């Protein structure tokens, strides 16, 4: 994985902006934990069908990965603030990383991916991208599937998802790009 951050990227901020975007549903430029809790348990994992303590597992994790990019309950924010977030959040995982301490990303995939149970499979992801709504193309989520290195079933693992995560959310490397096909730049 490519450790080094590569914030002042264009195309790093693109990335962000465009999830950015996709967060702010009413266009008003700001978003808060509460909307993305709430699409977190409420929208998500509501349509997952996941069990209580599923839900619960994982709002826990969205809470704990969000406010790592500075979000809080009743707390609006803006893009510059956010994407400032994010770049403190991956400085930290890439320390969690380098002393082998569980990441943010990864214990929230763990999360995920115990709603479609440490695999998923194709159908599974293309089924989160529609309802999670980052990736409605089922294009892009066959792209995701031929893009990483999968297991001997074809299916996806939680420890390349989140090296892959590492490399498109933190650090912009180019061996990730594509992770979400077209659905994100
Ligand atoms: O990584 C992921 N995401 C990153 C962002 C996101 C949001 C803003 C940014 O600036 C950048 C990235 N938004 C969402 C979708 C979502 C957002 C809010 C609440 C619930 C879900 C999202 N879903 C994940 C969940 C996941 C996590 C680990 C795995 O191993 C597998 C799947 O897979 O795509
Ligand atoms: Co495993
Ligand atoms: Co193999
Ligand atoms: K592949």
């Amino acid at each position: 994985v490519k450790l080094k951050t590569d914030f002042d990227n264009p195309r790093w901020i693109k990335r962000h902006k465009h999830m950015f975007d996709f967060l702010d549903i009413n266009g008003n430029g700001k978003i808060t934990l509460d909307e993305i809790v709430s699409k977190a348990s409420d929208d998500i994992c509501a349509k997952l069908e996941a069990t209580p303590e599923q839900t619960k597992r994982h709002q826990v994790c969205v809470e704990a990965f969000f406010r790592g990019c500075g979000m809080e309950y009743g707390k609006e924010i803006a893009f510059p603030q956010f994407l400032d977030g994010w770049k403190q959040l991956a400085t930290s995982e890439l320390k969690k990383w380098a002393r082998n301490e569980p990441t943010l990303i990864r214990e929230w995939g763990d999360a995920v991916f115990d709603i479609f149970d440490g695999t998923i499979t194709l159908d599974e992801w293309k089924a989160y991208g529609k309802i999670s709504g980052i990736s409605p193309s089922q294009e892009d989520c066959e792209a995701t599937f031929r893009h990483c290195d999968l297991d001997n079933a074809g299916d996806l693992d939680v420890d390349e998802m989140t090296r892959q995560h590492l490399g498109f959310w933190y650090t912009l490397d180019p061996e990730a790009d594509g992770l979400y096909g077209n659905g994100v730049p």
